């Protein structure tokens, strides 16, 4: 029975974070803006509803 | 093999942040802050990750933020 | 805790001498001096103030 | 892919190092020498890096320099 919690440490942050991630580095690599941790931090936040629990998390 | 890296493309004269190629502005910028944060959410498995993530950034950017090529 | 000594090898070099080898190379290539390796040498050690420590060694 | 690469751009008579794209004109004179002191600093992660390297390169000078289009 695995789940997001049993998970190797790759395939967790691959079913997680990775593919917004890509997105928000891609965004923030032709950006280039003056706060880019808060400009990456804030694309999380921005862009998260489009991401969240598209995994086994269901 | 792995410490081999064509710089010579990105420079074929006073380089900062916006003139760097794409990996060496990552990597002045974000890379090290999202290594602490990835490891930390990969030991922690918390219900809202991407959240997660985001908080840890905003919560440590005053150690990270401007420890770069722009002071 | 990450820090330059537990940087992945490209990060590192990005954090340290990319910035001022870029800048150098371009100055080199464009005097294509008698002695160039000389030359970058010299380069890398009369415009070392204006790099050293801009990275997370702060 | 990759072993693609235009000099009929450069080419549009004796060839010297003057007169090199400025690609080969890098790769002819300081690629090599610097290809192996990136990796000797990348191994060894010194407190001062620009100084080690430019130690590097002048320490090592003798066995690079010369050894291309003009000799």
């Amino acid at each position: 029975k695995v789940d997001l919690q049993s998970l190797p440490t790759r395939a967790y942050l691959d079913q997680t974070v990775v593919p917004i991630l890509l997105q928000g580095l891609a965004v923030l690599a032709k950006e280039r803006p003056p706060n880019p941790i808060e400009f990456l931090a804030s694309y999380l936040l921005k862009n998260k509803a489009q991401f969240e629990d598209r995994n086994l998390e269901r």
